[PDB]
């Protein structure tokens, strides 16, 4: 069929615009003292943890999810921006936190990219 | 010591997973009614892909509606082609459907689809 090569990226951009305007967000993720509003569909599409949560009968209808308090909010922020943008901002000062947060969120390609960053920088 | 990494497959992988959720009726939040067919979807995806749906659901008086009735003169098969396009990036244009898809894309305010329809006509 006719393939629109920019369509998926344009969809994601528009989803990120909805998130910035707080339109149809349906969950708050709490990470220590920081709160992040998001769309469950995007979280589920991007994360094994969120897919498991929002397919679990006991948890799927929650509108507030408290993540492990040991997770670094900056690590989560970097990963949530990645979910909505395809762009992953890695630095020596954040790599360990992003990698551990990606393991927790079950984002395997992000973890592999973090390993590649360690290989390139250690 | 620093790197800004673009994941070139990420957006298409997100969209595939959204289509998987729709196919299982997970987190769908609206039924679009088009003449003799009902279609379930995610409002966020509809808004992301169509000027009409963007305008409808940005309106706070319509944002939380669970059923939207479209103009009854819209061809439901044209709509289904466009809904599948929204969730897949693939558009099935054929001589037997081009006029219906084009007219539906005008109504949904999907300009790059409309333009692709015009290119199809030009090449027919
Ligand atoms: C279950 C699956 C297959 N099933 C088939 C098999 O028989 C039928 C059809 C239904 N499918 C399905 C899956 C959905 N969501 C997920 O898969 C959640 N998800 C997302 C990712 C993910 C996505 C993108 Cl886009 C990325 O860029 C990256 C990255 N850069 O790291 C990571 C991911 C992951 O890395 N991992 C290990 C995992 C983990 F679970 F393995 F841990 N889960 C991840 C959604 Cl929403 C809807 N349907
Ligand atoms: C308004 C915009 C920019 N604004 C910036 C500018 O300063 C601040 C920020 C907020 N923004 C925003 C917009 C959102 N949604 C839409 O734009 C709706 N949408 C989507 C499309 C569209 C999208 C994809 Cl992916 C396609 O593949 C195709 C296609 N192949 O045809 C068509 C589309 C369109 O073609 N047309 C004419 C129109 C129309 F309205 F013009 F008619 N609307 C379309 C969403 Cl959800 C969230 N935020
Ligand atoms: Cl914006
Ligand atoms: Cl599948």
């Amino acid at each position: 069929q006719i393939q629109f090569t920019r369509h998926a990226s344009d969809v994601l951009l528009n989803l990120n615009r909805l998130r910035s305007r707080d339109i149809l967000t349906d969950v708050v993720i709490v990470v220590s003292r920081e709160q992040f509003r998001a769309h469950k569909t995007v979280l589920m599409a991007c994360s094994g943890l969120f897919y498991s949560i929002f397919t679990d009968q006991l948890k799927r209808n929650l509108s507030v999810i408290n993540l492990d308090p040991e997770i670094n909010p900056e690590g989560f922020n970097i990963l949530l921006d990645f979910m909505y943008t395809s762009r992953l901002n890695l630095r020596e000062g954040n790599i360990m936190a992003v990698m551990a947060t990606a393991m927790y969120l079950q984002m395997e390609h992000v973890v592999d990219t973090c390993r590649k960053f360690i290989k390139a920088s250690e």
